[PDB]
C-alpha cells in the first residue's frame, strides 16, 4: 500500500541521513516509523505556517532519533529538503543532531537531553488548555488541540518525567497523549540490566490513561485507534505503549548496537532490497507518499483557512477578547502595559525584593493576561501568587479551573522548569514564571540551560538569594548560582536592589522574546535607593552615585549595593572618596553600547566589586572582587554577614586596601581587552 | 508508659528548640516522634561510636523535620547535648536548621534539599549490600545492618527520588526500610493541590513492599510490627506508610501554618499540660526517658563487643579478607597501590582521556577493592566498565552479583549522584565514581553540591567534555559547566591534557577522604606530551614548557593544552617567545604554597588562558582569557574548532595580540591581589 511505501520512505531517508554523516542513530528511526506516520496523518499542521495557533504540536522527546523527525518534515513539505538531509551532523546545516527549534523549522522544542520532551509537551498541553479556557466561546473552538510526544526508555528513567507526569495526571490533561516506544533497549544493553518497573502500572497510578499496541512494527490501524480512543479520555492525559523492534528491519535489529551507530553498508543495502527500494539509490522519496502527504497537506490547510474565518467571526461577536487574542497572536503586550509597575522613592520603606516582586505581579497580572506563573511548592515563601487570582487546576477538582493563572507545581523544580519551555514554546504570548528558592533552581539546570539554547522567555522568580536567608543555612544558602547560569549563554540574571531595580527586572523579563530571565530575590528587607530609578536600572548597569574625584568605584548588586553605600560613608571618614555602581543584570549591562559601559566603568581608577556569593565573572567588572568562595552558616542573618565582614567596615578596609594596591599604577577599565 | 513519655519528651525537645531560635519547623517533628521512637528503638547503634560499621543506618530524608533527629541523638547520648539544642539555627552550633554530617555527629548525610536523603539511603544499601557480600563468611555475618529512611511528600515529588527508588526496587534491596509521612500537607496546603498520585501503586509498580500504618499518631506497637515484617522481606526494599497530622497535638495540628514556623507561646502550654509537662519549663529530659534509652544503648553496646570479637575471629579464620577488612576499616589504600597507574611517554600513540580513564579502571579496579562505580546508561561512551568484572545486581536476575563492581545506573543521573553520597556515607574507605557526559552531570546538580558541602570522595567520570564531542550538538556540548562546579566551594576539577595527567586526575580522586572530583574527558584523541607526568600533575598546575626569556605564558587546560603547544611553534615563526602551564586541576593547584604557584605564573610576563568553554574564573590564573562563551554547533569537531578560531592560527593571534597590549605596561602576576 502506500501507506507501506510512506513507512519504508520514512525508514530508508532516516537511515540514509546517518550514513551520509557518518554519525547518528538509526534504531529509534526504524522502530518509530510506523507510529511517525500514523501520528502524522491524524495531526493538525501547516508546513507553511508553523505558527498556526490551533496546530497539534508534536515533541521528539528522544531526540536523539531527530532523522525521524527530520524526515517527517521533509516529507510534508515544511522549509526543509532532502538537501537539508545529505547535510544531517554538518556543520551549519538545518539538521543538527539533536533538533533545535531555533534552527529546525516544525521542531516546537529543543530536545537530545532525555527527559525534557515530555515535560515540554505537558507544558505545551497545559497553556492549550488555559488558553482554551480563556477564548472559547459557544460555537467558537478557538483552540481545540492536541499534544503529541513521543518518548522512549530513556526520557522514562530520568526524574523529571516523573514530576512532569505526575503533574499532568493530576492537571487531567486530557489533550496530551504519549508515546512509550517499548523496544526494551537503551544504551547499556537490555532495559533488564536497569529498568524493570512495570511502567504501565506506574502511569496508571499518576491517573494516566493506557492504550497498548502489541505489534506496533506494523499495526499502523491500532496506533490510529488508539489515538482515536485517547481524544474521547477528555480528563486523563494518555499513554501509549508502542511495542516495537529497535532498529526493525535492520540486520541488527533489537540491539544496542543499532541505537547510536551507522549501519552498515550491506545493512543498509538489505533493507532497501526487502522493502522495494533501489540498494543502490540513496535519499529515495517515491512521488506517491510526496501525493498522499500532500493530500493531508491541503485538507489541513483548509482546515486553518476555515480557522482564520472562524477568528475573523469571533472578533466580530466578541470584540474584547477577539482584540485580545489579535494583539496576543501579533506578539505585542498591551499598549503602555509598563505604566502599572510599581516605582518608589528613597522616602518609602524598606522591603524584601520578595516582596517587591509579590507588589509587581499584583499589578500587572491584571493588566497583562498573557501572564500566568506558580512555584514548586514554595507560594507563601517565594510571594509568586497574586491575591485574587485563581489556580489552574480541572474544574472537576473544585481547586481551581483551566482559565486560572496560578499554577501548583508541588516540588517539582526541574519539571517545572521543562513545563516553563512548553508554556512558552505554545506560543500566544505567553510570558510565564515559576517559584523556588535560588539554590534550588540548580534541581533545574538541565530545564534552564534548554530556556536559555531555546531561546524561550521564561522567568525564574529565585528567592532567598544568598546567606541573607539566615538560618535554615548552608543546604539552602546560594554561593555558585549566579556565576552558573551567569556563565550560560543567553540567561539574564537580575539581582535588583531595591523597589525600582524590582519593576526594571520584571520590565525586562516581561518584554523579552528570545532570552530568559532568572529573577534572584532577597528574603530580608533592602532600603529603598537615592538615584535607582526604572530608567537606569534597564541599562542593566548604572552609576548610582558619582564621584567625579573617586579613589575607587564600589560596583555590587542586589543587598550589596546598600552596603556599598554604606561603606562609602566609612570611607569618607577614612579620606577616601568612592563612587557606587548597581549592576542588577550582567547580560542587560553587556549589551550597551561600548561608550555607555565606560560612562560606567571608566579608565583610571580601581574597581571593586562587591557581591556576597561567587567572586567567578567579576573580573569582567572590577579590578579586586569581594564575594563569598566558601558555603555559608546556619544563624541569624546580620551575623553571618558579620562572620564574613560583608559589612560596611569591613569593605572599607578592602576598598582601602584596593586604592593602595593601586597606588602608583596605571589603571584601565576591567571593560578594555586585547581582543 | 515510659514509651508514652519518651515520645512526649521528643515531641517538646523539638517544640522548644524551634521556640528558641524563633525559627524552624514543629510540624514534621511532632508527627514523626512515634515513629522516630519506635524505629530508634530497632535499631543497633553506638553513641559513642558513629563509625562502628555494622550500625543500622538511619537518614532524615525531610531534613527541615531536624529537630526531631537532633532530639534523638541528645536523648541517646551522642556527642550532642541540651545546651546544644538551646543553640539549634544559631551560629556556629552543633544544631543546624539542616542536618550536616560534617557538624552534627549521628548525621549520616547532609540533607534539607528534599528528596537526597531516601537516595543517599539507597546509596547506603547498596554499599552494605555490597559490602556484606565481599566479606561475610558461614557463620561470620560481618555486615548485615539496615537502612532506615524517613521522608515526606516533597520527597516524594521530587524526581530524584523517582529515579533511586526504581533502581532499588530493581536492585531487590531488602535491607532498606523507608516511611513516607503520610500527612497530606506541604508548604502550599493540602497535597490535594498537587500531590493527588497514589504513591503506594507507584511503589508496587517499582517492586518495593508496602505496609501500612493507618495510625502513626499513636501506634508504635503496628510501627514495630512493620519494621519485623519488612526484615522477613529480604527480596524487596519496603516503604512503610505513616498515615499521621503533622503538628501532632498542636492547636493547629493538621494546617500547612505548623509546617515551618514556630509555635505559638500558649499552644506549647497547653501541649505540655495534655502530656502532663510543666508548661512553665522547656527543655524537659525526664530521666525515666533517660534511662531506657541507656538500657537500649547498653545492649547496642554489648552486640558491638561482641561483633568487635567476631571480628577478631574472622581475622584468624579468613587471614587475607580480615587484613583487608582492617585496611579498609582504617582509612588506609593498599600500600603502593598507586603503581598500578598507567604512565606513558611522548613516543606512545595519541588517546582519548576517555580510553585513558577505561585503562586506568583496568588497571587499579584489580588493585583496590574499595572501588566500585558505575554509569548513567554510558557504560559504552564512558568506558567506565573494566572487562572482566561483574555488574552489581541480585543474584536472582542472573545478571549480576552484589559482590559485583559494576553498576547499571539506567539514565538516572541525578540518583546517581545522590546514591553515590550513600556509598561514600556507608564507610569503609569506599572510593565510588558515576560516569555520564560531563554536560548532563547538571542534571545531578543537586546532589553534586551536596558532595562537596558532605566533603565526600566521589568520581564523576565525565566525558565528552567540550565541542570536540562533535555532531551530538549544542545540547550536549559543555559551556558553563567547569565553571559551575569550580564555583562550588570543595570540588576538584580535573580535565588532564594526556595519559600522564589523567593518572595523576585518579591519583587525586582515589586518595581523597574530603573533597569530590569531577574527571572532564574527551572523546577525541590526544596527544601524549613533552614534559608531562604524575609527579607534575598531581600539583594541580604546572609549567609544560619552561621558556627563560617568555614574551607571554600560555596556560590552558584538557585539550587546549596541545593547541597552546602548536600555538607556540606559530609563535616562534611571529618571533615570539612563549611558555606552557597545564592546569589540571585548579582546586589542587589552590592549595598548593604561594612560592610553588608563582613558579607557575610568575610576575614580568602576560598570561593568556585557553580552554575552549566559559572563561568565568580564569581571571584568577590569566591577564587575557580565549574562551567559548556562546553554545555549540552539531558538525565535525575540527570544523567546530575551526570555526571558532580554536586552532594553532587563532591562538597566536590572541598571543601576539596579549604581547602588543601589554606593551609598555607593568605586568605582575594574576596571583597577586590587594586582600
Ligand atoms: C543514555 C542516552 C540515551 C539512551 C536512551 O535510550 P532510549 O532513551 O531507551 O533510546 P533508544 O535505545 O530506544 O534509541 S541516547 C543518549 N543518552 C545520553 C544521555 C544521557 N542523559 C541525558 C540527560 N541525555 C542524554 N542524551
Ligand atoms: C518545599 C519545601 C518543603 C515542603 C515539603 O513538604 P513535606 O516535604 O511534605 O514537609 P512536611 O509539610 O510534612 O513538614 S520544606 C522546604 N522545601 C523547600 C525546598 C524546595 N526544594 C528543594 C529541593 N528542597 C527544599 N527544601
Ligand atoms: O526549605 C524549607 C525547609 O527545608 C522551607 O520549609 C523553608 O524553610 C521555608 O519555606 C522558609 O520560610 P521563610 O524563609 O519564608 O520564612
Ligand atoms: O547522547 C546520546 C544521544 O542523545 C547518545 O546516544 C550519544 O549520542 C552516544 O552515546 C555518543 O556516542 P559516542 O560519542 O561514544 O560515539
Ligand atoms: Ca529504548
Ligand atoms: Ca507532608
Amino acid at each position: 500500500s502506500v501507506d507501506q511505501k510512506a513507512i519504508s520512505t520514512i525508514r530508508l531517508l532516516a537511515v540514509d541521513a546517518v550514513a551520509a554523516a557518518n554519525s547518528g542513530h538509526p534504531g529509534a528511526p526504524l522502530g518509530l516509523a510506523p507510529a511517525a506516520h500514523a501520528v502524522f496523518k491524524k495531526m493538525r499542521f501547516n508546513p507553511k505556517d508553523t505558527k498556526w495557533i490551533n496546530r497539534d504540536r508534536f515533541v521528539l522527546s528522544n531526540g536523539h532519533a531527530c532523522a525521524l523527525l527530520y524526515s517527517m518534515l521533509v516529507l510534508y513539505g515544511y522549509d526543509l529538503t532532502v538537501e537539508d538531509l545529505k547535510k544531517f551532523r554538518q556543520l551549519g546545516s538545518k539538521t543538527p543532531g539533536h533538533p533545535e527549534n531555533t534552527d529546525v523549522p516544525g521542531a516546537e522544542v529543543t530536545t537530545g537531553p532525555l527527559g525534557q520532551g515530555i515535560c515540554n509537551g505537558v507544558g505545551i498541553a497545559l497553556a492549550q488548555a488555559q488558553f482554551a479556557a480563556t477564548y472559547n466561546k459557544p460555537d467558537f473552538p478557538i483552540s481545540d488541540s492536541y499534544t503529541y510526544v513521543f518518548l522512549g526508555d530513556g526520557c522514562l528513567m530520568e526524574g523529571v518525567s516523573s514530576e512532569a507526569s505526575s503533574l499532568a495526571g493530576h492537571l487531567q490533561l486530557g489533550n496530551l497523549i504519549a508515546f512509550w516506544d517499548d523496544n526494551k533497549i537503551s544504551i547499556d544493553g537490555s532495559t533488564e540490566v536497569a529498568f524493570t518497573e512495570d511502567v504501565i502500572a506506574r502511569y496508571k497510578s499518576y491517573g494516566w490513561h493506557i492504550v497498548e499496541v502489541s505489534d506496533a512494527d506494523t499495526d499502523i490501524t491500532a496506533i490510529a485507534a488508539a489515538i482515536d480512543e485517547a481524544k474521547k479520555v477528555t480528563n486523563k492525559p494518555t499513554l501509549v505503549r508502542l511495542t516495537t523492534t529497535i532498529g526493525f528491519g535492520s540486520l541488527a535489529q533489537g540491539t544496542h548496537g543499532v541505537h547510536g551507530a551507522p549501519l552498515k553498508a550491506d545493512d543498509i543495502k538489505q533493507l532497501k532490497t526487502k522493502w522495494g527500494f533501489n540498494p543502490e539509490e540513496s535519499f529515495a522519496v517515491p512521488a506517491e507518499v510526496t501525493a498522499s502527504y500532500n493530500e493531508h497537506v491541503a485538507e489541513n490547510q483548509k482546515i486553518q483557512q476555515q480557522w482564520n474565518e472562524l477568528f475573523a467571526a469571533y472578533k466580530q461577536k466578541y470584540p474584547e477578547l477577539g482584540a485580545e487574542l489579535q494583539r496576543r497572536l501579533d506578539g505585542k503586550l498591551p499598549e503602555n502595559w509598563d505604566k502599572a509597575l510599581p516605582v518608589y522613592t528613597p522616602a518609602d520603606a524598606a522591603v524584601a525584593t520578595r516582596k517587591l516582586s509579590e507588589i509587581v505581579l499584583s499589578k500587572i497580572i491584571p493588566e497583562v493576561p498573557e501572564i500566568i506563573g506558580g512555584s514548586a511548592d514554595l507560594t507563601p515563601s517565594n510571594l509568586t501568587k497574586a491575591k485574587g487570582t485563581v489556580d489552574f487546576q480541572p474544574a472537576a477538582t473544585g481547586l481551581g479551573d483551566y482559565s486560572g493563572r496560578y499554577i501548583r507545581y508541588g516540588v517539582r523544580e526541574h519539571a517545572m522548569g521543562a513545563i516553563m519551555n512548553g508554556i512558552a514554546a505554545f506560543g500566544a504570548n505567553y510570558k510565564n514564571y515559576g517559584g523556588t528558592f535560588l539554590n534550588f533552581v540548580s534541581y533545574a539546570a538541565g530545564a534552564v540551560r534548554l530556556s536559555a539554547l531555546s531561546e524561550f522567555p521564561i522567568t525564574w522568580v529565585a528567592t532567598h538569594d544568598s546567606i541573607g536567608l539566615g538560618e535554615d543555612g548552608p543546604t539552602h544558602q546560594p554561593i555558585e548560582t549566579l556565576a552558573h547560569f551567569r556563565a550560560t549563554p543567553n540567561i539574564s540574571v537580575w539581582r535588583p536592589a531595591d523597589g525600582n531595580e524590582t519593576s526594571a527586572a520584571y520590565k525586562s523579563a516581561i518584554e523579552s522574546t528570545h532570552t530568559p530571565h532568572i529573577l534572584a530575590l532577597t528574603r530580608q528587607n533592602l532600603p529603598q535607593l537615592e538615584g535607582s530609578s526604572i530608567e537606569k536600572a534597564s541599562k542593566g548597569g548604572y552609576t548610582l552615585v558619582q564621584q567625579d574625584k573617586a579613589d575607587i568605584i564600589i560596583v555590587a548588586t542586589g543587598s550589596e549595593v546598600s552596603l556599598a553605600v554604606d561603606a562609602l560613608k566609612v570611607l569618607e571618614g577614612q579620606g577616601i572618596k568612592a563612587g557606587v555602581v548597581s549592576l542588577p543584570d550582567q547580560l542587560t549591562f553587556d549589551k550597551q553600547s561600548e561608550e555607555y559601559k565606560l560612562s560606567v566603568l571608566p579608565d583610571g581608577v580601581p574597581i571593586l566589586s562587591v557581591e556576597v556569593m561567587s567572586t567567578f565573572g567579576w573580573s569582567k567588572y572590577s579590578h579586586q572582587q569581594f564575594g563569598l568562595n566558601r558555603f555559608g552558616a546556619s544563624g541569624k542573618a546580620p551575623e553571618i554577614f558579620k562572620l564574613f565582614e560583608f559589612t560596611p567596615e569591613g569593605v572599607a578596609e578592602r576598598a582601602a586596601k584596593t586604592v593602595a594596591f593601586y597606588k602608583g599604577k596605571d589603571v584601565v577599565s576591567p571593560l578594555r581587552s586585547a581582543f
